[PDB]
């Protein structure tokens, strides 16, 4: 690709039949266009040719193809096109990720499999390639850039310096690298980070960004560096700076409340500037069975008031431009045959799903194979034997200590309190909820290390994980070590995954035995496991919106945040590198 | 070698110093209203500059940091001017001339199909090219000329390019893709030298420009199936909006004066500029360039009929960056080129500064910097025939009376038949006729002068001779009688190329060009001035009757792939029979 494009028996075909002396293989009859490019809604049937678009001409005026199809009543668009996404955090495989989102009209996607990466390293980029490869979704990779996401704070299953991602991006599956979080090392020119971009730009790829919080000067020296995309919109304004600075936007509808200020913020604007796309980010599966992929992006932008027009054209054509694709994301002889064809342009349902001119979806129900790939070397990642309540306790002498805490979900802060000591052990202070965190990819000494969390109200029982941005390594929080210890064994027993304990008894567990990050089961099966793991964590805390919610359990050990995170290695904090081993300030 | 150039470790680290404010920047602009053209904003910017790149766009006044100042205080901040379509040739002078005109205004980047000096030189013609434009300010992308001759077996150039010749261009790093395509039947047909060079484009994964000059649904179809993927041929703003709807990227031109007011009324209509309009200058007389002049001058024409600024200049930068995959021009914004240029409004688009890869390269009109030039040996010596005598003018034939065949009308030609005497042994020119005589001219074949006669030419008291005569450029001469064809033809015969008037025995005007006979090696200000003189002189010997009847009219008579009769240096040529008249006598 886009060499299959360009083949002469193929080109001699679609042109023959643009002229009138052969059939198509494929006519869409009966459509209203929606033209991307010139913003119009119009009648036109779609005349295909092996995998090319030969014809885009009047309604009705031919009649001769191998194969029609109907979208009379409804609307043609180029197929949808992710910008920036993870398959793993739908908790699925990519086979199953596809027959979910190509039958809702997503037939291109940008993956980084960041977490396949933490896990598993170059094995896990490797399996992402192999697994995508003869998918009737598109998927092109990006290179993990950020793993571990603080080196020297955290042991994931992997370390990727300069020379690897050099190596990753020679790949001809790798359109560039992925999201780089490490937004000091660029801006202040640390040699790891540097050395990355530099194989970036010396690959000639994309070097996409995530910019959260970053303005002005900081944000000028993350682009100099030739970092040129990001996905972090934390508000309207934010959208409105990053696109005058000039970043190609990804935006995601994964922050939903969001959705209207950018919304507002276009519409105040009166057009719909050329580097804005969509993306996904990270889509839990509950919300991708119920409201789906990129399309659901799609459909919500349009919900809340943005012009259908809009939303296609960000969702298609400017996405094709930032990959350098001119044969996607336009209907246009001449192009690659990705459509689909929607209902109507609030519903966004996909009638028919073409990909490179075979229809592979139809009534929302996949028409062909989706090819899976061995799972083999995911599995078996739990690599630490069983816990006991007191790996889940700290040691001290003395019968009073002073105690660091880790204050705040989300926006951390060093805090401090006071704590008894009983039985050569801390008793856990009132107030506090611990953390605790176990490596648990082999790489280094299974040793649990626990922390005290402030401002997370009264836990009554425990939450384990194996999802834990961006390390992965064993996460538990809880009120007391018991339900800790039934929580933590009981994901380590499946081979990865998550459950919730309170009052001694196990109350849900959802495995996810493939690097602990997601299962093969169908997405119906983990999307109602996941609901039922969000019921139950429900019973064992009352959530505090916004920040004090279920979410904040996958990132509270994501190291390279700003202020103290738990990891397996201590209390870090980027700013100094410095790993505190234990929690007890003194006595 | 670009856009590694800008990937340089060393440099980027200062640019990412810089930026952060630890290193001064090489150029501050300070005091300037932005262009923001992924915005459509006018908004205060201060930019900040180090080598070829823009470090920094930053809070006005907040960065005093700079190895030079430029003020851009009272005035307007763009990125240099991109043309996507155009011929230097046209324009009479040489590329390092033309690099002085245009850079002085603004615009930085041009796409240059050199198909004048490909179709007399052949291949050493577009290596000149090539070897002209290496150390300009100027960038200058060249295309592969895709019709030489324009069409085969109807007329003889100094040069035939095959589908091997176009692979072996496109393999040059200095090509970026193939020039306009004017053999539309060909491709639509699928003919197959027209379909290996197509081939070939597809092939080399570069550009594949058109020429779509009347082109409707299935026809249009056709040629995009094919994979041409651009047209500045629009006859209308019903013809815009049908190749805008087709998915073409739009050349606009300002060649043609007229039709703007139907682009622009289109266009504001419309509502938004769509993403694939680009601009672009196709041929510019060295009048025209001097009081004009290039691409600068449509930004200027379209915004003063109606366009808004904003979109103007959106059209002459990013749209055109998009178009040339080059993510480093286009658009000011911190991490691309430093190609700028600072307007003094946006009515007069007066160029008070200009940038190239971070240097000050004009100012106030005039260049800052040496312009190199280029040796023109190759060029030179091009005239390859004998002087002309009166009866190289004359029509050899046998009767007293003779059917013979006209050519009707100027630009909308058709067959004719008239009656005529035969005074002593040549056919006397009838009563209304304008004669048209065309000689090889580049030793491919016999100077043997080749006669035809007119008819909606005005009437002719005297000749002009021209050895530029698109496309094969052949020694076209126009005149009433024989003497005074013949001087004006050895007017420039004597020069190596050019452009006479003759009347009453007497040469009234000669432009020497004897650079390929289409371009001189004087200044623009001395070409231009006799170009005006010698469009003078033409007046005095024929009346025009626009539009149609008009002195452009005389360098388009010999276009052979254009539907419809036309004197070529072979006989009488029509591309819809495939046929060659060698004699004007039918009976
Ligand atoms: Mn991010
Ligand atoms: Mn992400
Ligand atoms: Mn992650
Ligand atoms: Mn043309
Ligand atoms: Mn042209
Ligand atoms: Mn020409």
């Amino acid at each position: 690709e886009p060499a299959d494009l360009n083949d002469d028996t193929l080109r001699a075909r679609a042109v023959a039949a643009a002229r009138g002396d052969q059939r198509f293989d494929v006519l869409i009859t009966g459509g209203t266009l929606v033209d991307v490019v010139t913003g119009e809604l119009r009648p036109a049937d779609i005349g295909i040719v092996g995998a090319l678009i030969a014809s885009v001409h009047e309604p009705a005026s031919r009649r001769d193809a191998a194969q029609v199809i109907d979208a009379g009543g409804a609307y043609v668009s180029p197929g949808l096109i992710d910008t920036h996404m993870h398959i793993e955090s739908s908790m699925i495989t990519p086979a199953a990720y596809a027959a979910a989102v190509v039958a809702r009209g997503v037939t291109t996607i940008v993956w980084d499999p960041h977490e396949f990466g933490n896990v598993h390293g170059v094995d896990g980029v490797r399996w992402a390639a192999k697994a995508i490869e003869n998918l009737p979704l598109r998927a092109i990779l990006l290179a993990p850039s950020c793993v571990p996401s603080a080196p020297g704070l955290e042991r994931g299953g992997a370390d990727f310096d300069a020379a690897i991602l050099a190596d990753l991006l020679s790949w001809p599956e790798i359109g560039g690298i992925a999201e780089i979080m490490n937004m000091r090392g660029v801006i202040e020119r640390d040699p790891r980070m540097s050395g990355i971009v530099q194989a970036g730009l010396a690959a000639e790829k994309l070097v996409c960004g995530h910019a959260r919080g970053l303005k002005n000067a900081d944000l000028n020296a993350f682009m100099a560096a030739g970092v040129s995309s990001d996905h972090e919109l934390v508000s309207g304004e934010d959208l409105m700076a990053k696109l005058r600075a000039g970043l190609t936007i990804e935006l995601r509808g994964s922050h939903d409340h969001l959705l209207p200020e950018f919304v507002a913020a276009l519409n105040t604007l009166g057009h719909l500037p050329q580097t804005v796309t969509l993306c996904t980010d990270d889509v839990f599966p509950d919300d991708l069975l119920q409201g789906g992929g990129l399309d659901d992006v799609v459909r919500r932008l349009v919900r809340y008031g943005l012009k259908p027009e809009w939303a296609l054209r960000a969702a298609t054509l400017n996405a094709a431009q930032r990959l350098g694709r001119s044969d996607l994301g336009l209907i246009a002889a001449g192009r690659r045959a990705d459509i689909v064809v929607f209902e109507d342009l609030n519903g966004f349902s996909a009638r028919h799903v073409l990909a490179s001119g075979r229809a592979v979806a139809e009534g929302g129900r996949m028409l062909v194979d989706i090819p899976t790939c061995d799972t083999t070397v995911l599995k078996g990642s739990m690599k630490l034997p069983l816990r006991m309540a007191n790996d889940f306790l700290v040691k001290s002498q003395g019968a009073k200590v002073r105690l660091a805490t880790i204050d705040r979900p989300r926006f951390t802060q060093w805090g401090e309190t006071e704590a008894d000591v009983k039985d050569g052990f801390v008793v856990p202070p009132e107030g506090a909820t611990m953390i605790s965190v176990t490596h648990r990819h082999g790489m280094a000494e299974p040793t649990t290390k626990t922390g005290f969390l402030t401002g997370w109200g009264r836990w009554n029982g425990a939450f384990a994980t194996t999802v834990s941005h961006d390390s992965h390594n064993l996460t538990v929080f809880g009120g007391n070590a018991g339900d800790m210890a039934l929580a933590a064994n009981a994901v380590i027993g499946t081979g990865g995954g998550m459950a919730v304990a309170s009052e001694g008894k196990v109350t849900a567990i959802l495995p996810l035995p493939l690097s602990g990050l997601v299962s093969d089961a169908p997405l119906e099966e983990v999307a109602r496991a996941f609901e039922d793991l969000r019921e139950a964590v429900g019973k064992v805390v009352e959530w505090q919106p916004p920040y004090l919610v279920f979410k904040a359990c996958f990132g509270a050990t994501l190291a390279c945040n700003i202020g103290p995170h738990q990891t397996d290695m201590g209390i870090a904090d980027v700013l100094t590198g410095k790993v505190m081993e234990s929690p007890v300030i003194e006595v």
